[PDB]
Order: C-alpha cells, then sequence, then structure tokens
C-alpha cells in the first residue's frame, strides 16, 4: 500500500496511537543480561533502556567491556547504525573508545546537552580548539578543529588521537540543534536537509565503521533518523519503491535495539519525512535546494 495514501488513511481516523501500540506488541524481545549485572549499573542512563545481549556493542577491554549501545545491522539496505545513550559522566572516555574501535566516522546527536531544564547528556566534546579533552582511563585525547554553526544544526570537525599508538582520525560530529524540547518539529525539509548532509559527508557510507547516533536514551529521535535512512535507502533500490513498508522496516529495527520510535507522534513524524523525501529520491533533485530554503539554515 502506497505510504502516502496509508498517511492520510491514518490521518483520517486518527489511529496514529493504534498503529503504534501494534508495533509494541508485535516488537522483539531479547534478554539483556550484560546490562542488569551490577557492575553495569552506573554505565546506564535509563533503567528501562538496555541494549539486547545479540546486538550489544562490546568494548575491546578485558575488564568490562559493556557500553549502553546496539549495533543496527538493515542487510537488504547494506546500512549498519551504533544507537547509544547520551554519555555519562563516567562513559565518555567509554563513548571515544568505541568510536576509535568501530573505526566510525560520524557521530550524530539529536538532543541538546539541557533541555527541560535537566541534564540529558554529558558535554563530551570540547567547546575551544585550545582546550582539548584527555580521557585518562581510554588513552585517547580528542581536540575540536572547527565548528560549522547554522541556526538548527553545527557541524564540528574533531580529531581523535589514540595516545598509545599517536594514530590519529578525522571525526565529524553531526549536531542537530532545533528538535523541540516536547512534541516533533512541525516540518521535516529540515529534518531531510540534515539527514543528507550526514550523508553528502560519508559517515553512512560503507567505507567506514558505523555511524553513532544518540539522543538521552538512544531510541526515540535516534530511531527516526535511522528508520528515515533506511527506509530512502530501500526506495532507491528496490523496483517498486512502493514496496516499502515502514512498520516492517520499523519492526526488523528493533530486532536489535528497543523502543525504537517513542512515541505516535514520533512515527508520524517519520511518515512525514520519508514522504517527504521520496520526492528527491525519485528523480526531483531540485526538492533539496527547497529543503535548504525551507531551513532558513542560514
Amino acid at each position: 500500500m502506497e505510504m502516502e495514501k496509508e498517511f492520510e488513511q491514518i490521518d483520517k481516523s486518527g489511529s496514529w496511537a493504534a498503529i503504534y501500540q501494534d508495533i509494541r506488541h508485535e516488537a522483539s524481545d531479547f534478554p539483556s543480561r550484560v546490562a542488569k549485572l551490577p557492575k553495569n549499573k552506573n554505565r546506564n542512563r535509563y533503567r528501562d533502556v538496555s541494549p539486547f545481549d545479540h546486538s550489544r556493542i562490546k568494548l575491546h577491554q578485558e575488564d568490562n567491556d559493556y557500553i549502553n549501545a546496539s549495533l543496527i545491522k538493515m542487510e537488504e539496505a547494506q546500512r549498519s547504525y551504533i544507537l547509544t545513550q547520551g554519555p555519562l559522566p563516567n562513559t565518555v572516555g567509554h563513548f571515544w573508545e568505541m568510536v576509535w574501535e568501530q573505526k566510525s566516522r560520524g557521530v550524530v546527536m539529536l538532543n541538546r546537552v539541557m533541555e527541560k531544564g535537566s541534564l540529558k547528556c554529558a558535554q563530551y566534546w570540547p567547546q575551544k580548539e585550545e582546550k582539548e579533552m584527555i580521557f585518562e582511563d581510554t588513552n585517547l585525547k580528542l581536540t575540536l578543529i572547527s565548528e560549522d554553526i547554522k541556526s538548527y544544526y553545527t557541524v564540528r570537525q574533531l580529531e581523535l588521537e589514540n595516545l598509545t599508538t599517536q594514530e590519529t582520525r578525522e571525526i565529524l560530529h553531526f549536531h542537530y540543534t532545533t528538535w523541540p524540547d516536547f512534541g516533533v518539529p512541525e516540518s521535516p525539509a529540515s529534518f531531510l536537509n540534515f539527514l543528507f548532509k550526514v550523508r553528502e559527508s560519508g559517515s553512512l557510507s560503507p567505507e567506514h565503521g558505523p555511524v553513532v547516533v544518540h539522543c538521552s536514551a538512544g531510541i526515540g529521535r535516534s530511531g527516526t533518523f535511522c528508520l528515515a535512512d533506511t527506509c530512502l535507502l530501500l526506495m532507491d533500490k528496490r523496483k517498486d519503491p512502493s514496496s516499502v513498508d515502514i512498520k516492517k522496516v520499523l519492526l526488523e529495527m528493533r530486532k536489535f535495539r528497543m523502543g525504537l520510535i517513542q512515541t505516535a507522534d514520533q512515527l508520524r513524524f517519520s511518515y512525514l519525512a520519508v514522504i517527504e523525501g521520496a520526492k528527491f529520491i525519485m528523480g526531483d533533485s531540485s526538492v533539496q535546494d527547497q529543503w535548504k530554503e525551507l531551513s532558513h539554515e542560514d
């Protein structure tokens, strides 16, 4: 069923909440035993958001290999994402260790450090060139190289140094700064513009390790980003783009991390992003320029 008509069908009947609960009901449940070990309680930001054991990212250290992060492997799309929570004060070092070990080229941040008057994430990157960060527990140095601030998202160019081997790598930080505290954005143009900026950077491409995507828990906004990217890539690939079933793609992703897409509004927004993104995928290259204008990124 053409998702655009599915969308109007659901919108007219106001059944977004009902579709969403059906997804919740069907979603996978797999063990998360390592996440619940007592030695790992201070490595989880939220008691109710844990990686499954079968898809968790393991740190390459013998002491404790645990981080709250999952690998989401989309075989048909040929895309890998790492979804993770906003780092904690005590896990910032583990976060950058994961980036290094997985050979990621990009980090996608979909939250602000403070929202709704509370802290959602540690400040885990440097704010000034001359004030670098050193993570003593994992033996990494991180330097801000350049910053590129637009009205609702910022791109940063970071240098990550493994202090043991003195190897360095360029990491791109994509920070979407204008997701509202409540609800979802009214139009997705701003959403799509940012996604296609990440794509253009090479950060999602198979030459590199998986992109790291996070918000505060790593399931809501983060899920909306991965779901829209994968759906658009599948519509690009297949002979019949109309055979992209967003609900089924979401259920596949939820085999790898629980809870992806946290609200019915986020589900609705995901449909709207994919429907609008389709116009470009199907040959209207000019739509990308519009989104940039519509986004008022100056």
